[PDB]
């Protein structure tokens, strides 16, 4: 009972405010009580006491549609017409969620009433598949669903799995079960979604109105077409969507501890508190849920989270203090693995320790998050419903109608009044032809068009191999001005190539893994994980594979090491000790046979961080610490290596004194040295980029370091010094400011950004990041736009910048391949992924991009970038000669008809004719290979574009005013005051002349706004329209010239006289001059910003 206003926990990240409404009766319905209730009845009433009549109900039944169709355009229109507010949780029915700001859009979602345990009715609801319950008891307030997070380590160590089902099918009722199902629309959905789209009921509606013009056989037609091409559309948008399906999760067999035994089960019904099996799988199956390693090592790929390529060891919590309670932000690096993730590989607990070992030698498990919420399932919510889709419906279509139909509703009052002036008209005929007016100034055909120059665009991207799943968004791509790049798989290789080994010559200079000493290879070859397979495959970590490669040795099943190319003798590995992130370090056991004897000689081999083998070393050259830092300067990973030679052990001590001494005077035996290469075609790419006058910005996972340096080597820094932003290690003091080369530390002064982004540039880390945010997130929003590098940004934090980019008016691309843009990508203004080493599955982020490139190249950037443009201008061209269309249109249909002349019905069809073949021609206008560096204007509302449209419509107004009074002048004086109104058109001297002198002027209008030598192809090029063109002036002087009669009489001209005839070419020709002139000569005042 009786909850109040706002029932939402502060600080939750998904739903800013929640309010429950019933939904009302269908006969107690704002749609119907109105309707069915009162204004039908009194004129059924009315009509049963017996043609403006039907009028006056069309008009009220059109009111009714919208409003109807209000409720489904709008979820608050629909809960303010449909449901009303009830404070009593027991007799509410729906709850309309608020999401927090970008999280989505309002919804109505049904509530779920269930039986507890205890007999007590639980309120919960479902929003974007997130359960939200309703704690009655102690809080009063709505809960997202608790996971076992935050909890003390002695309930992990306490569980040992579930000897029952009811417990089960309680757990399953609280928290789900694991659904990675995707629920593809009805087709019946998608199409009553684009069905109760505005533009479809305006056009309905106007053919309802030819229906009405009693265009019977026409009408049908029309609306069977209309109906069709909206059919195949959602037809292709279904197609798109079953590839969504079509990625998925594949249901396997995991083992389940369940009734004191293991158990192999489908990984659908696994519920939070199972202990679960965890291992290498030979399937390549991915983790099915967070979990938490309670048992075993594994050596991870967590490729979806930090975007770094490389495999992370993860340790288990069995070594830890009990007491410890559970940090989600501090303990997920090392101890939690998250669903979807690659297991490279796993170490088997040992046989020594007493407890649960499972069948397939798995890592034992806790299952923290199952489903849709592990970061896995908060990536794919942001996939499937994360913003909305483009349509065809921008604020620019709308305000651009709205201007046009203030004008239409103008020349339709003038109509009106005249037309009311004379008393004689029948009032039927004067609505209809002020109706038929306002409906054909706005023609139907201007979001199909639109829709046509993009399916051209399409086209054109089809055949350079690049997909586009959201067409509506290429214009965009016209005004793109911050392009976001990932760095690992999209300008880097995922490729690791071994430069060699540093420190082993005197200088710098690294030298190649060909020229190193033989202890240095053994070092290298017996210093591994890497272990063979039954099958004879090599699997493991991808740095030990390309170390392994580069040395040439072949590892057996025995754990024995042989070179290939090296006349030296085999190694056999004995002991392993595995590398610990407490120790920093890792070291090997082995054996070689000495050459001569069959004694076999043991030697120690070291790898780890510098800096702790730098305090291992019993003799360390001097520039150690100066080689290591300008290495990791260089953006390069460096381990050390160390070797010793043990001599001889006995076999007893040789596995038991390796306990009691580990890390000792260890020998330095070099750095090796391994890079990731930048991609062959990303630094022309970005050059071209930057050349187009974009700002490129760096967002990456990666370490600062490293990706540094690659933004310097593809020069997204061409300034002296970088600045990395170090967040407070301790509370209280500020962040500094840090040179790479630690030259220079600044403290951050609450100044303008402008300063420090005109000397140095910027990059922010995630850490970094965090802190501003909890911090000042203003000075975050005024920093952002200054940074050129984003580092260790993990995707929420992605999502993060590019919505503060969009905040701030921004139209951005991001670029990526990983599931680490998704976020990112969705967000964008235009994503495009890119497929990581290029030449079916399809990776999420190729189905999470509005664009995806099948090469793994760059160049396609460039292309969208090409083809953005053209589309942006093609578009602004098209509305502006639409406007001067329809303002033309608005004075020949009213005033002309005003002064009673009339376009001949064969006339009129061959001009719509030619005009449909004129925007057909444009439509498909391609744009210009290179790149210019002005930019297209961005916007329909430039000072530019409302000037032009005036200009040329009052230079246009004033010849057909010029005209109409000399053909006036010259037609013969009528002794009537008043024009009839349906004449059968009879061919006079007037409609002939204002007919050619606007056939003229109307081409004239195609002609003088197409521009695009910096932008599209050129006149000459677009050969269709040329012929166009060509046809239309040679059409246009046969009918002025009178050569033929009988021609003319076919086109219905009057043989104009030739006084008469050199005036009207003159002043058409006039015409013609000076709205060529007002155009360029305002292009030449008022472009560009």
């Amino acid at each position: 009972l009786a909850a109040g206003p706002a029932l939402i926990a502060n600080g939750d990240e998904l739903v800013a405010a929640v309010w429950p409404y019933r939904r009302l009766a269908l006969l107690r319905r704002l749609t119907v009580l109105p309707f069915a209730g009162l204004l039908y009845p009194a004129w059924l009433g009315a009509a049963a006491a017996g043609e403006a009549a039907l009028l006056v109900l069309a008009t009220i039944c059109l009111a009714h549609a919208l409003t109807v169709l209000s409720g489904h355009w709008s979820v608050h229109a629909h809960c303010a017409l449909t449901c009303t507010p009830e404070y009593d949780p027991s007799k509410a029915t729906f709850v309309k969620v608020v999401p927090t700001p970008n999280n989505g859009s309002t919804e109505l979602v049904a509530l779920h009433r269930n039986e507890g345990e205890d007999g007590l009715e639980v309120l919960s609801f479902e929003f974007q598949k997130i359960k939200y319950s309703y704690d009655a008891l102690e809080k009063k307030q709505f809960l997202p669903v608790a996971f076992p997070v935050g909890n003390a380590f002695s309930y992990y160590q306490s569980n040992r799995g579930f000897q029952e089902d009811s417990e089960i099918r309680a757990a399953e009722k609280k928290f789900g079960s694991n659904k990675a199902e995707m629920v593809v629309p009805d087709f019946s959905e998608l199409f009553k979604e684009r069905a109760t789209a505005p533009f479809f009921v305006f056009q309905v509606f106007c053919v309802g109105l030819w229906c009405l013009d009693e265009y019977w056989y026409y009408s049908v037609f029309t609306l069977s077409m209309l109906v069709a091409f909206e059919a195949s559309l959602v037809q292709q948008q279904m197609r798109n969507m079953s590839e969504i399906r079509k990625m998925g999760n594949k249901p396997h067999m995991i083992q389940v501890y369940r009734s004191r035994k293991w158990r192999p089960i489908a990984s659908d019904e696994i519920v939070p508190g199972d202990i679960v099996s965890i291992g290498r799988s030979p399937q390549e199956n991915l983790v099915p849920c967070d979990v938490l390693l309670l048992r075993g090592r594994c050596i991870v790929d967590e490729a979806m989270l930090t975007g770094e390529s490389v495999p992370q060891m993860k340790e288990p919590i069995e070594d830890l203090s009990p007491d410890r309670v559970l940090d989600l932000q501090a303990d997920s690096r090392l101890h939690v693995i998250f669903g979807g993730t690659k297991v490279v590989q796993h170490i088997p607990p040992q046989k020594a320790t007493t407890g649960l070992k499972p069948v397939d030698s798995g890592c034992v498990a806790y299952v923290l998050r199952t489903g849709f919420n592990t970061s896995q399932g908060k990536l794919l919510r942001t996939i499937l419903f994360g913003v909305k889709r483009v349509t065809a419906n921008n604020l620019e279509t709308f305000i651009f109608i709205l201007f046009l139909l203030v004008f239409a509703i103008a020349a339709a009052a003038y109509v009106w009044i005249e037309g009311t002036k004379d008393p004689s008209r029948n009032r039927y005929k004067l609505f209809l032809e002020c109706t038929l007016i306002l409906t054909s100034v706005v023609p139907p055909e201007l979001p199909i068009e639109l829709s046509l120059a993009v399916n051209t665009s399409l086209i054109a991207l089809a055949k350079l191999y690049m997909y586009c799943t959201e067409p509506f968004r290429i214009p965009f791509a016209g005004k793109v001005e911050v392009c976001c790049f990932d760095k690992t798989g999209t300008l880097t290789s995922d490729s690791l190539v071994v430069r060699g080994v540093a420190g082993l010559r005197d200088g710098k200079e690294v030298t190649p893994v060909s020229s190193i000493p033989v202890e240095t290879h053994r070092a290298l070859a017996s210093c591994h994980s890497l272990m063979q397979l039954d099958d004879g495959t090599l699997v493991g970590d991808p740095l030990e594979k390309a170390m392994l490669t580069a040395v040439d040795w072949t590892l057996t099943k025995d754990e024995k090491v042989f070179p290939r190319s090296i006349k030296t003798q085999g190694l056999k590995i004995h002991q392993r000790f595995h590398f610990a992130s407490a120790l920093k370090r890792m070291s090997v056991l082995a054996s070689y046979e000495k050459l001569g004897s069959t004694d076999l000689c043991y030697i120690a081999a070291v790898k780890g961080a510098p800096e702790t083998l730098h305090s291992m070393f019993s003799q360390c050259p001097p520039d150690y610490h100066h080689i290591h830092t300008e290495i990791s300067r260089e953006g390069a990973r460096v381990l050390a290596l160390g070797y010793k030679e043990l001599g001889h052990l006995t076999h007893q001590q040789a596995r038991e004194v390796k306990r009691e001494a580990l890390e000792c005077s260890l020998k330095f035996v070099g750095f090796i040295v391994v890079s990731c290469p930048l991609k062959a075609d990303s630094k022309a790419v970005i050059r071209e980029i930057q050349n187009a006058s974009h700002r490129v910005v760096m967002i990456t996972g990666d370490n600062p370091l490293t990706a540094c340096h690659v933004a310097q080597e593809l020069h997204f820094i061409e300034k002296a010094h970088t600045l990395i932003l170090q967040p407070p290690s301790e509370k209280g003091r500020q962040c500094e400011w840090r040179s790479i080369d630690g030259s220079i530390v600044l403290p951050l002064a609450r100044g303008s950004p402008k300063a420090l982004a005109l000397e140095y540039a910027l990059c922010l880390t995630g850490d970094g990041l965090a802190h501003l945010q909890a911090t000042d997130p203003q000075q975050l929003l005024r920093l952002i736009p200054h940074v050129q590098v984003f580092a260790r940004v993990a995707p929420k934090q992605k999502e993060f910048v590019i919505t503060s980019l969009k905040e701030l008016g921004y139209v951005t691309l991001m670029c990526g391949d990983g599931t680490n843009d998704v976020g990112a990508l969705k967000h964008a203004d235009v994503g495009v992924a890119l497929l990581a080493n290029a030449p079916v599955k399809l990776g999420d982020a190729s189905i999470a991009a509005p664009f995806t490139s099948k090469l793994s190249s760059i160049q396609c950037i460039c292309h969208v970038i090409k083809q953005g443009r053209c589309t942006l201008v093609t578009t602004l061209q098209m509305f502006k000669i639409l406007a001067l269309n329809a303002l033309i249109l608005a004075y020949s249909q009213s005033v002309l008809y005003l002064e009673g002349v009339k376009f001949s019905d064969f006339q009129a069809t061959l001009q719509g004719l030619l005009l449909a073949g004129c925007f057909l021609f444009i439509s498909r206008s391609k744009p210009l290979k290179t790149l210019s560096r002005e930019r297209p204007l961005p916007n329909i509302f430039n000072l530019y574009t409302i000037l032009t449209v005036m200009l040329q419509f009052f230079v246009h107004f004033l010849s057909l005013v010029y005209l109409y009074r000399e053909a006036q002048a010259r037609s013969p004086e009528k002794q009537e005051q008043f024009v009839d109104l349906y004449k059968e058109f009879e061919p006079s001297l007037v409609n002939s002349t204002v007919y050619i002198m606007a056939m003229a002027m109307q081409m004239a209008t195609f002609a003088i706004n197409y521009k695009g030598p910096p932008f599209m192809e050129s006149l000459p090029e677009n050969k269709p329209l040329v012929w166009s063109l060509a046809v239309s002036l040679l059409a246009i002087i046969g009918l002025l010239l009178g050569s033929s009669p009988d021609f003319n009489s076919q086109f219905g001209l009057v043989d104009i006289p030739v006084e008469f005839k050199l005036v009207i070419a003159q002043v058409l020709l006039l015409d013609f001059c000076l709205a060529l002139l007002a155009d360029r000569v305002l292009q030449f005042f008022l472009g560009t910003p």
